């Protein structure tokens, strides 16, 4: 309850003030202590005016950003620390690319309050393994798929019907209809498969060029949006790429190791004994997050130095390769390894 009363009563700090680089594409919200993050998203929300323009509570906004960072846990990678920096993008694609003439102020404001949410809850597990492991999780929402999707957006729902965390309850009947609809659609647009379903769909927007007046478009584009914002962490150098990746695995891995304990198994990218991370990451950057920053690029031509920076850090895969090979003898000159 201490943090909740500095963040209240101590008044939100410009963003400047928190790095002179907050707003650029070059900066890496990872940089930032844990413990600054909290005041950084009231920020960030006080710079792009929702705050004002909505009229949020002060009291209610301090204590739903301290419930949502609260409401993770601390996986290698699917912690609140992914969250932040997940947000942080969303605040850079408002600042950088002029969203204002693509979305309605409400769908902005709901792409980032989905962004602090998106993950919610994460036990470093997959969809796939909730269903194997016949998870609590499975049993709600297995016959409806993205299982995981459906449980950070319950746990979102949760936070603002807790007392003095809804920071839309003053909003009109038809707003906050609204507004959860859209939490709803961008949380479950997070799941990897509903963007490999739509990728034809978001092509042919791209295509056509994007219409302001169809309401599909408005869809679309804030589920591309939202999936750019989740795989931000690759926009950045080599090194953090590098560090995410050793993330990303030691979370799989362990899923892996459980699925093996359960006699079950695992995917190749979740098996540490079989998974190759130069050749997975060049799949993944190649098939997934390249073609992602190519439509954000063809949409947004200011969004052009995130597809150049993904595939600079995919060329750095192909470069470090060789590295993956045990030449000579390790550096304790045994083999004992064998
Ligand atoms: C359905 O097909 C698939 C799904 C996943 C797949 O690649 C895995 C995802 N991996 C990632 N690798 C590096 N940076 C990543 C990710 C992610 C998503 C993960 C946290 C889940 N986010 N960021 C920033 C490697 C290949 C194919
Ligand atoms: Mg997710
Ligand atoms: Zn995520």
């Amino acid at each position: 309850d201490d943090e909740y009363t500095k963040l209240l009563h101590d008044g939100i700090q410009p963003v400047a003030a928190i790095d002179s680089n907050f707003a650029s594409f070059t900066y890496t919200p990872r940089s930032l202590p844990e413990d600054d993050t909290s005041m950084a998203i009231l920020s960030m929300l006080q710079d792009m005016n929702f705050i004002n323009n909505y009229k949020i509570d002060c009291p209610t906004l301090a204590r739903f950003c301290l419930m949502v960072k609260k409401g993770y846990r601390d996986p290698p990678y699917h912690n609140w620390m992914h969250a932040f920096s997940v947000s942080h993008f969303c605040y850079l694609l408002y600042k950088n690319l002029e969203l204002t003439n693509y979305l309605e102020d409400i769908e902005i404001f709901a792409l980032f309050i989905s962004c602090m949410c998106h993950d919610l809850d994460h036990r470093g597990t997959n969809n796939s393994f909730q269903v194997a492991s016949k998870s609590v999780l499975a049993a709600l929402y297995s016959s409806e798929g993205s299982v995981m999707e459906r449980h950070h957006f319950a746990q979102a729902i949760a936070i603002l019907n807790t007392h003095g965390c809804n920071i839309f309850d003053h909003f009109s009947r038809k707003d906050y209809q609204r507004m959860l609809d859209l939490m709803r659609d961008i949380i479950l647009a997070t799941d990897l498969a509903h963007h490999l379903r739509i990728f034809k769909d978001l092509q042919k927007m791209a295509e056509v060029g994007y219409d302001r007046n169809n309401k599909q478009h408005h869809r679309l584009l804030l589920c591309l949006l939202m999936t750019s914002c989740d795989l931000s962490d690759q926009t950045k150098g080599w090194k953090t790429t590098r560090k995410i990746a050793e993330l990303i695995y030691k979370e799989f891995f362990s899923q892996g190791d459980l699925e093996k304990a359960m006699g079950n198994r695992p995917m190749e990218m979740m098996d540490r004994e079989k998974a190759y991370i130069p050749e997975l990451q060049i799949s993944f950057m190649e098939h997934i997050a390249m073609p992602i920053y190519k439509l954000l690029q063809d949409l947004f031509p200011k969004a052009a130095e995130l597809y150049e920076r993904v595939a600079s850090n995919r060329e750095h895969w192909t470069k470090v390769s060789h590295k993956f090979t045990i030449r000579g003898l390790p550096s304790n000159n045994s083999l004992d390894f064998l």
